[PDB]
């Protein structure tokens, strides 16, 4: 009644770690509960590739690849990930009138560089690619299926639109349930189209309604359920896609399978701002990914999202002013690994005295404590600006103890391993 | 009349519901930690007067691997410690053979012990304790024995254990993991410091001039660094009784408690021709010789093709080796053609969709996950996970040479198959 209900996946037989996530379905932090066993399906909307990529793009797909990272790495889930190209757009459209060189051409060209540019930040792939372009056919039977479900209508022009009202009015289905509010051929204002009739000269792909393209929500849905299936554990992108495009996508895949929950976990990462504005091509105020990295380093770069939650937003100073503290805290890992590697090599087990001294177990207490406080944050919502604290603060008492204390070569080497173990969840390489 | 166990309570614990066998009910129960995910554990270390030898290499091999399960794989807390035995009655009569002092021979054979675990990718534990650094913490341990009337002292000045004091206590069962294996007050006591004969290494004590026992070593380093409760001690099954059976005795009688160790854990033995690989037999082969012939991968995979708590024969003129070589030269081979198709291949020219075969071999990638798990279950169970892993390769294999290739799946299964590897300890 007015309001959307939540259904929390049941914790028998799952793997529980008592791990709380920001879900944008029930606007708060509730425990994750896979569907089924430690598996986590997962699709995140990716680009549409008509230019270079910039840096507010390189924060979602990093802090995903992070969340991922601690997922897997870390928490030893099961992922199963999907990321989309929208190769297809109105926007790829019309650029590619203006640089002439073909559609698909100029899509497969700025798609190419996204990868590129993911790779150069150490940012995994996902399982699954998912090109709106190889998927036309698919999308069309999707379609078909909403309207036999009597949800979608046909205009005389040969469009298809999502029959909003209709979809309503089933006790089982609510419309917009994450953003209630945010709400000549229609029937009302608020339906979306899920098939385009094609404009004169624009590409276009046959379809039982005429030539057209899809609509833009309709792709996600269709290419998401037709690998992952008719519940995801977790769907993901930037809080501007939370409505209207991701709770369209609930809508249209619920309509699909004429059910209730599609998604149990909606997880929406913050923008990166810069003076005060969303990072935006439309701005003029981007700093495109290329660009960025002939100045920092990837390390750099993840550090500098690392310290920011990724979940609120962030505010970005250039001219090198944010890049401050990314650079001094790469430079004293980099130079940790540096010092402990020496210590280690140039140890000798013939000479040495290895009674564990009182300075010994202090630092072994402290080393157990950090890896129950990381624990505790991981936990917490994926919180690596406080991870990453308590890894520098480690690192100053492992800095004093080398200095100057008899070293246990085996403590150390553990910890290098631990430290080690926690920058290949955070995507750093040292 | 037969010695109880406790389970640790669950509340607020890492559970798993990994089950070992568990030497102390000579059988397999849930695995459970004292506190929170954390795993305090001590293994008895060499004795360190002559090279090791493969023997010596099944047992740490094993147990790192099994390491390796619990902190890698399960994310476990391991505090680990491992002692080196540098006082011992074979250290001091192959130091007047070979004319050397019994600290340069200790010092050397401990070096080319560390080296040779280090050549088969063993890492070291948190810890090294050495008996010639502990003597202090041993005596002032044996004092309070003493002061808690488990322990006494003979005439000669030697201490000995008070096996039918400790029995009486309704608290203490002498000899929990072999019962039947069972100047002093009784022949079963056992030293817990020798008085030492004047041209013997010696130290000061209460007691006169001596030399710690072999158990009491052992249970003193152990206490020192964890503390009166240990979640897994481990050891070669020779070991059980009486090393480790008076290990118990002496700790339980230390802190007056029930339980020193909630998991001993007893690796099986290399046999080779169907006896121990022993010094004393002139069988061994050492770990040295073992690296001039095969690799530390081959040499892994041969530890790992055997479960760790079975006894296991060693053929030698390569006959156990030949499996361990083909097995590491698929491995080699599937990592060879994985790698080179994720890094030359072109997101410019390829199709990504996902077909039924793409499918498939998602599903058994799954699928190998969810068995490989159920193995490090059973109680670390290598063999039948090492198995698995075959399995999937072979499947993989098949894939990259005629489908169309998922490259975001191939890389999947790439950093899955090097997680388990790293698990392993094999290094491609
Ligand atoms: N690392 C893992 N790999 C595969 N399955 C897992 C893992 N952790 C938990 N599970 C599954 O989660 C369910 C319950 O977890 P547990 O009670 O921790 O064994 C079981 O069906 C397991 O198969
Ligand atoms: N300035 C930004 N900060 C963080 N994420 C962004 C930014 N701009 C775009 N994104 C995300 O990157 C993906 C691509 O969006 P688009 O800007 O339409 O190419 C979406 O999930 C967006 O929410
Ligand atoms: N990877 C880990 N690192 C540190 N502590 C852990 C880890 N996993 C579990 N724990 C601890 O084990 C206790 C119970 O685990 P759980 O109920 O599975 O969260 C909690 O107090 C956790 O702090
Ligand atoms: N042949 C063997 N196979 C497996 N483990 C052994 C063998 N010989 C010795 N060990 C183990 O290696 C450690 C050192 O024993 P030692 O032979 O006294 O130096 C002990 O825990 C033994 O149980
Ligand atoms: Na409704
Ligand atoms: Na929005
Ligand atoms: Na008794
Ligand atoms: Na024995
Ligand atoms: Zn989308
Ligand atoms: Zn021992």
């Amino acid at each position: 009644g007015s309001l959307p209900k939540w259904n929390q996946p049941s914790k028998e037989g799952k793997k529980i770690t008592n791990l709380f996530v920001n879900n944008s379905l029930t606007h708060s932090k509730v425990e994750f509960i896979p569907q089924e066993g430690n598996k986590i399906k997962w699709y995140a909307c990716g680009p549409t590739v008509y230019d270079a990529a910039h840096l507010g793009h390189a924060r979602t797909y990093v802090s995903f690849d992070i969340i991922r990272r601690i997922l897997v790495n870390y928490f030893k889930y099961d992922v199963f990930m999907v990321i989309n190209i929208t190769d297809i757009d109105d926007k790829i459209i019309k650029r590619s009138v203006e640089e002439k060189i073909g559609f698909t051409e100029l899509a497969r060209k700025w798609e190419y560089e996204f990868w590129e540019d993911m790779k150069s930040l150490n940012v995994l792939l996902p399982t699954a690619i998912t090109r709106v372009s190889e998927y036309v056919g698919d999308i069309v039977k999707y379609i078909e299926k909403i309207i036999e479900n009597k949800y979608a209508y046909v205009s005389e022009e040969g469009s298809v639109y999502f029959d909003i009202d209709e979809f309503k009015k089933s006790e089982k289905h609510f419309y917009a349930r994450m953003e209630p509010l945010s709400v000549k051929k229609k029937k009302n204002a608020y339906d979306f189209a899920l098939w385009k009739s094609s404009k004169p000269n624009e590409p276009h792909w046959d379809s039982p309604w005429g030539k057209g393209r899809p609509g833009w929500h309709i792709e996600c849905s269709t290419m998401a359920s037709n690998i992952l299936g008719d519940v995801l554990d977790i769907h993901s992108g930037g809080i501007d896609l939370r409505f209207p495009h991701h709770d369209n996508e609930l809508a249209q895949s619920e309509a699909f399978f004429d059910h209730s929950q599609w998604v149990n976990y909606f997880l929406h990462s913050g923008h990166l701002h810069i003076e005060g504005l969303k990072m935006s091509k439309s701005l003029k105020n981007f700093i495109t990914i290329k660009n960025m990295l002939t100045k920092y380093t990837s390390n750099q770069i993840r550090i500098l999202f690392l310290l920011n939650k990724w979940d609120n937003f962030m505010n970005y100073s250039p001219n090198g002013e944010s890049m401050v503290q990314c650079i001094e805290i790469d430079k004293s890992f980099t130079n940790f690994f540096a010092i402990i590697l020496m210590k280690i090599k140039n140890f000798d087990l013939n000479s040495c005295n290895l009674y564990w001294s009182d300075a010994d177990n202090k630092l072994n207490l402290l080393f157990r404590q950090t890896k129950n406080k990381i624990h505790e944050h991981f936990l917490d919502n994926f919180n690596t600006p406080d991870a990453l604290l308590a890894i520098q603060k480690l690192i100053t008492e492992i800095n004093i103890y080398m200095d100057k204390e008899k070293i246990q070569i085996g403590l150390l080497l553990e910890i290098k391993h631990y430290i080690n173990f926690i920058f290949d969840t955070f995507g750093l390489i040292y």
